């Protein structure tokens, strides 16, 4: 299943000049950031799609992460399953690990409020998150078999809502500058 969505979305902060290459393939470099995420992936998301990529340039600063990042709606979550960032002191509500695609990930959650989302400016929604202990060697293909992530926040009780929105292999950034090339499929 080919990729059918753009994601470009920044608070305006900084530059964040983002190309929608052919098919699954986008570009980004950026600087000086606020909040920005850019990537390829699907409209819709599935908790049984697995996601395969090759970030063919990775090279982040400060807060920049190359994550799927995606939302439901009932409840409004967005997970994130972070392969590789800049800097990031990663800290939250801690539930385990899962192994997935030849890495382990450290599970969080967390909590925002009168924040951005794809309801609104000023919402209220829970984060999921699956952070690789290890950066991620970038540049040769990758999977992420996401059915394991979210199982995995199952048996924690983190469940997702019904309703899917976006699903994205991202390039997710705050206070970050940097370049990547990534290409979805
Ligand atoms: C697991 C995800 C995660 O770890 N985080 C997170 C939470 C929500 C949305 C995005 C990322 C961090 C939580 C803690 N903050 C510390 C920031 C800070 C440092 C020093 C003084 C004042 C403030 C940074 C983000
Ligand atoms: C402290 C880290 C941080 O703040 N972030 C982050 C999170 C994970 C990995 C790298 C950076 C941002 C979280 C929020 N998203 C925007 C959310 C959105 C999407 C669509 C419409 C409206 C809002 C941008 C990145
Ligand atoms: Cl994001
Ligand atoms: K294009
Ligand atoms: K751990």
């Amino acid at each position: 299943m080919s990729t059918d969505y753009w994601l470009n979305f920044t608070d305006g902060g900084g530059i964040v000049n983002a190309v929608n290459g052919s098919g699954g393939n986008y570009s980004v470099n950026w600087s000086n950031t606020g909040s920005f995420v850019v990537g390829k992936g699907w409209t819709t998301g599935s908790p049984f799609r697995t996601i395969n990529y090759n970030a063919g340039v990775w090279a982040p600063n400060g807060w920049g992460a190359l994550a799927l990042v995606g939302w439901t709606r009932s409840p409004l979550i967005a997970y994130y399953v972070v392969d590789s960032w800049g800097t990031a002191r990663w800290t939250g509500t801690y539930k385990g690990t899962v192994k997935s695609d030849g890495g382990t990930y450290d599970i969080y959650t967390t909590t925002r409020y009168n924040a951005p989302s794809i309801d609104g400016d000023r919402t209220t929604f829970t984060q999921y998150w699956s952070v690789r202990q290890s950066k991620r060697p970038t540049g040769s293909n990758a999977t992420i078999t996401f059915s394991n992530h979210v199982n995995a926040w199952k048996s924690h009780g983190m469940n997702l809502g019904s309703n899917w929105a976006y699903q994205v292999m991202a390039t997710a950034g705050y206070q970050s500058s940097g370049s990547s090339n990534v290409t979805v499929w």
